[PDB]
């Protein structure tokens, strides 16, 4: 068998789609191979290295009746665009190949249930067409990976890896597979500032209602604080992804709605007790409401942690 | 006639469009066929199996003057993209074919009137071009179907099937048709949490208004609860599909609007009776309102069930 | 001249664009023609009918130096995609042609001023390239039209027609034109439920304000009902098309805004009369307001009917 | 030099993009030219005029070694789609050419500062490749322009023109340029109904606050009218183009916000004077507020006219 | 080595994408080169300059076995569209080349943390394929740059530059690189009018609450001013870019929310002190609130300046 050295490098992640579950990149694929049948002596005044396009070089190989180690991108989505496809040929028969491209790729491992605390997995598979007794992939050391970013991005890359495996077609011979994989995360700082801090203030305004004496005014104030929560919710709607299943962020907001609505219902009942002449009993229930309100939020937090992270 | 064995497998459902009524996939089409005229003996040192691209192989067939069993995708929409198209040729004349693609498909059976409790039907048709006395489709057993999903999705597949039929063109000979079909559903859990629970609380706040004594304050509170319902409605608008016809979900929300508006009108009339000095009569009508309000919702639920599910 | 029989059938209307004024379809074009110069006798064991692709068949015609009746789609927009293009050739020289496609088409007749009560006209033109003394179109009977729909759609087709005309280029010979045209409408049921019923309730709440005694409370209630109308308006914005000209629906909503705003202004003036000590006069004007409010809506309806439907 | 007669006609304006500054059309390009070297005598039974596709005809010209007057579209954007490209050849050597297309075009002259009272300029440039001593453009009279529209549109065309100029490349010979240009406007009727009338009512409600006696109630009413203005503003947001610079419409709405906010601040100060026991002074300032409020709007209108239209 | 003179000019910036980090243009690439092997004498009556398309000219070079100085666009994104590709050939062997195109380009340097006061960097790289001892780039003086704009735009260009560098592939010979770069900014005038002025008025209304005597009314007014801020926030949402990280504009709006919410909480506590009979102490704390409110905004401004601009 003949050894083929291969590597892949990604310049830039050009987009990520959370609803369709795919991602897009710009990158470069490189292969080194040696074929002694291609060795030559340069003509008088000719340079020491010959250069062809892939279209030009494949004709040369067909005129010599030489087999090319062809390969394919197994999780590609749609059409792929090439910026350049270039070949250098050595005096000794060494072939150096390079192709540079733009493309989209399938991402079947995406899972957003722990949003915004989620970490996602990305990969690209390259497959040999011929079986492993003709051609065997070897890992080109030093080349493969991701380049550095230059401004400010949405996703932060945490880990990068490459390894070699096999695949099979037509129930015959196994063939080589090359894998590049990486992991990435969000800026949690941004969600603290945009969502948590203002919701905590809204929660505080609802608690402060128990500090006043007239139940009539309380009903007005509690009602208005529920409309304020709803108004805020649509103001953040563009930061929430459109998914047909439940997230941690969804559970948090619905639970806040439930507790704030219950404050309206309680103050109506305290007014009813006052109208029936049971002021002292209503005054006693008020004292229990003040202390149990923060305990309800603390026990809800604990519940969400158990259901989503264990 | 000559037997052609065929099968189709879908890796991933890459999108679903409810307004245009189409869907998109990535998959693989496989065909086995035997043609003794293609049998050969391998050259000294040559492998036991020959491999060509479809473009290369069709030239070989034309040089031998052999007919190829050509086929077409009958509900395809737009252009189809190919990732690979590959042929293996056996010593005995057996041809193995494989094509891997991305494409969109028409979906004329979609019907969303029972949303969110709806179940939808999907299919793909593959048609033979030549008539059934030249070539006959046979079902390749073990291959066809859907692969497993790996994270969390919007639609859950409930059933998968394949079968064989016929089609006709130019009022001449019948020709074979191959069908793959499947059924899928939503996560109802998500709609319970996002829509039902908060609407039930809003309905409860409107009922609690009948517990208070001053009709003047009631009018204020009932009015504000109607604006709260409208505000909530636009907060959920992104979860509702843009269709030009009536759904079960539409009927549910309009009915809730009607009943909450009627509470405003009733409390104005009770205030009018008080101003004309008919307090005792107004106090009697109030007692009938308290009990009939929940009965109206229960009888509305029953009505919706009859109109949509029977 | 030589007779060419032609017909067109549409499977599915794949989209309609109200702002750009175009529509999209999937369909099939069929032509029958006879050319005795193409008659043949089948070889020993050959089938009685020969089959070619369009690319293959045109070469045969060029080798025999035979003219093909070429045609073009005159209101096509953009690029057209072909799913299949197929030819059957009879022993007697009869040619049967079929092409199946996806495409978008221009729609210059669209006019939405009577929305939602509007009915729109659609058409497709097919033109012969050669003049009518070489080739003449004849209508293929039984084939042309629209197929049946299978679930639930936005637009309902009301009428379908085909006929033959002529066109002219280079101020020379007239040439044949084939026309398919159809008409379609909306589900008015949907707009009754989504728009009319809730607006009628909002109008009723504004009338009920005249039933109360304290002008001070009336000003509060009338003001809040105007904000409720504005809130509802944005909740329906996605059902309204984005057009740069006036519709019947636009006129209806602006008129409702005018009348509800005038109720706020009137109640402020009644409070001013009370402050200046003219209660009896203010009480008299109130009685005229109660009866004239419904008359204003009835006379507005009559006005809109005259301006838009006559 | 050889005279080339040229003309251009546009059927339909298929879209206009205000943020990207481009427009799209469907149209037809026509050229007449005479070349005696192409004269011929028709064969026995042949028609008097020969017809070719552009691909076919250019081969004929190359076999005779004849130069074709090639041209290019100088402000084209992206790819252009052709529906038909057709050639008629006369017995005397006269060539008649026709191409029919869909395409997008650059629009660098767009300027929206006077919105909605703006009038915009559109153009298309066609350039000769060869210099003017080989080939000279002449204007084909009677053909060029715009066709009639058939329903109801967003933009109304006010003026259409064509003329001839020159261009230069490689600092050598001047070459011909053909220009078609036109001007268009909006329906102002639509903006009167959708924006002006309701804003004028909101302005009137704010003035009516000065007619009441209790400053306490005034503060409530003035505050609520400011929230009503904000609510209305988002209801019209879809009619406003997304531009990164100031328009006349923007200035109008911000000025209305400023004046309505100032009414809230004034009524708080009048309440402060009442609390400090200076009722008579506060009552005097109220009389000045009533008359100066309409004068502020009149002087603002005058200011906007001077800044934008002079 | 052979000198190649190169230059690039951009007509129009056709779009800018802040979320994907790319931009689009229309422009023209020009190259001058001399090759004595191409010198010729013109035939009797032939013009003094020959003209070919790139496809035509490359054939001529292959028939003479002459090497072409090929090049590539190194940060191109997707497919590039050509409007024209043209060659002039001089009697003395001088080649003049021109290509005119539409395309999108990668923009990895974008960084929006200082929005709206940000200034962004753009560039385009052109790379030689052959190494620098065959061909060397030289800068074509007078040609390169940006053209003038004609109406009103979103971005204003502040600086333009070109320079020459090198690049390396296959660890062999260095090759030439040509760079064009430019810088651009926003209209700050627009953001002053749309965001700052109305927020400053909202801030002023919240301060004026401390001028009134009844804490009961203050709580109502402070609550309503918080809902007004939230309503305004969604009215401007379309002017804010959708980025997953914190901007200066984000920090400004969250800080305003915090301070306005704190006014609601303070007035509830002053009412509690009044109910417990500590009016004089509450009256004293009120005097400290009036002066410290503006100081909080001034010190917040200073803090934001330090964190973002130093
Ligand atoms: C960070 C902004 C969103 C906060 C969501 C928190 C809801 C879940 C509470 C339990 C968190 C468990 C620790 C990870
Ligand atoms: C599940 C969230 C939406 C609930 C809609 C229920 C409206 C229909 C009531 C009758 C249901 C009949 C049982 C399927
Ligand atoms: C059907 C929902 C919209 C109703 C619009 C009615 C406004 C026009 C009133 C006059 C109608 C004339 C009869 C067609
Ligand atoms: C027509 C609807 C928008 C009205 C905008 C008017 C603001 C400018 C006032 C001065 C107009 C000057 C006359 C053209
Ligand atoms: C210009 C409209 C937005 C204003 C944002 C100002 C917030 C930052 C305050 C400190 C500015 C420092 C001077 C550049
Ligand atoms: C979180 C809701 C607290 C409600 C406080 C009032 C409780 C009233 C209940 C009366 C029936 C026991
Ligand atoms: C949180 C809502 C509290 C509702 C309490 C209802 C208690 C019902 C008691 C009935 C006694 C007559
Ligand atoms: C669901 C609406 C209940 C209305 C309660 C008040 C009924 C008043 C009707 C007076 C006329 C009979
Ligand atoms: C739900 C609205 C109740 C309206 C009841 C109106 C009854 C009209 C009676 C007229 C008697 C003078
Ligand atoms: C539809 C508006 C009705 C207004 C009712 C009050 C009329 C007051 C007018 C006083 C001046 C004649
Ligand atoms: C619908 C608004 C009614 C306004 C009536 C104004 C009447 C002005 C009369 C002035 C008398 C001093
Ligand atoms: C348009 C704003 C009018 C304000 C009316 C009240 C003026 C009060 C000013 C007191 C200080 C001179
Ligand atoms: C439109 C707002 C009016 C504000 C008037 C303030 C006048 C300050 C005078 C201070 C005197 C103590
Ligand atoms: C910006 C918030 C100002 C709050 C004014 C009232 C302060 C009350 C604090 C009482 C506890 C010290
Ligand atoms: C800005 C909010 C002010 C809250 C002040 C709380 C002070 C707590 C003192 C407790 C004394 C019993
Ligand atoms: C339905 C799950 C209840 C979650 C309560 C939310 C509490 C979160 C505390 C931070
Ligand atoms: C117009 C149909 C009335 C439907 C009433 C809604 C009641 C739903 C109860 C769950
Ligand atoms: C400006 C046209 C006035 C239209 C009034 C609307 C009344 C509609 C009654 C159904
Ligand atoms: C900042 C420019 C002030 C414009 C005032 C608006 C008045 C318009 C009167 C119709
Ligand atoms: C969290 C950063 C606090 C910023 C306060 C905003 C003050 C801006 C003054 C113009
Ligand atoms: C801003 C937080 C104040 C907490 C007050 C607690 C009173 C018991
Ligand atoms: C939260 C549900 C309370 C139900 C109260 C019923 C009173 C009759
Ligand atoms: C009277 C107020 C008591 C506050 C207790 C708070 C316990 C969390
Ligand atoms: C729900 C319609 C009630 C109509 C009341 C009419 C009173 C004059
Ligand atoms: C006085 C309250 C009676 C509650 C009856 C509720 C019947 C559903
Ligand atoms: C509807 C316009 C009324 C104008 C009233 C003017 C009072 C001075
Ligand atoms: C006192 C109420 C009279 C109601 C008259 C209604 C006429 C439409
Ligand atoms: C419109 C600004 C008024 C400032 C008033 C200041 C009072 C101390
Ligand atoms: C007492 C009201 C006077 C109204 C004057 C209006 C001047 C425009
Ligand atoms: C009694 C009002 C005092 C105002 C002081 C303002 C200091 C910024
Ligand atoms: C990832 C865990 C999700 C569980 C939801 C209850
Ligand atoms: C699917 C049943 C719909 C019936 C609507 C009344
Ligand atoms: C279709 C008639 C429209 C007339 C508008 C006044
Ligand atoms: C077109 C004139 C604009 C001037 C803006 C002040
Ligand atoms: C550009 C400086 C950003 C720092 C954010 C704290």
């Amino acid at each position: 068998p003949s050894d083929v050295f291969i590597g892949l490098k990604i310049d830039q992640i050009t987009g990520i789609n959370q609803k369709e579950e795919n991602f897009s990149v710009v990158g470069s694929l490189r292969i080194d191979w040696r074929q002694p049948l291609l060795a030559f002596e340069h003509a008088p005044g000719e340079p020491k290295h010959r250069t062809y396009t892939l279209a030009t070089f494949l004709k040369l190989l067909e005129e010599k009746q030489i087999r090319w180690p062809a390969f394919t991108y197994h999780n590609q989505q749609g059409r792929m665009d090439f910026q350049n496809r270039l070949i250098s040929l050595s005096e000794d028969g060494t072939v150096m190949y390079l192709e540079r491209f733009t493309s989209t790729f399938q991402a079947p491992a995406f899972d957003f249930r722990l949003f915004p605390f989620d970490n996602q997995l990305f990969f690209i598979h390259v497959d040999s067409i011929f079986p492993q007794h003709l051609f065997r992939f070897q890992e080109m050391q030093g080349f493969s990976g991701l380049g550095d970013q230059l401004g400010e991005e949405e996703w932060i890359v945490t880990e990068v890896n490459t390894h070699l495996t096999t695949h099979n077609e037509f129930t015959k011979g196994d063939a080589s597979r090359f894998v590049l994989e990486f992991h990435a995360e969000r800026h949690l700082n941004y969600y603290l500032m945009r969502i948590l801090i203002p919701v905590l203030l809204i929660i505080t305004v609802s608690w402060f209602t128990f500090f006043l004496q007239d139940y009539t005014k309380r009903i007005d104030l509690a009602g208005g604080n529920l409309l304020l929560f709803i108004a805020f919710n649509f103001t953040i709607s563009s930061d929430l992804p459109r998914l047909g299943y439940i997230t941690l962020m969804d559970a948090f907001l619905v639970g806040t709605f439930i507790i704030t609505a219950l404050v309206v219902l309680g103050n109506v009942w305290l007014r009813r007790l006052e109208n029936h002449g049971k002021q002292a009993l209503a005054r006693k229930l008020d004292i229990y409401a003040i202390t149990s309100y923060p305990l309800a939020y603390l026990l809800g937090a604990l519940t969400l942690w158990l259901l989503f992270f264990w």
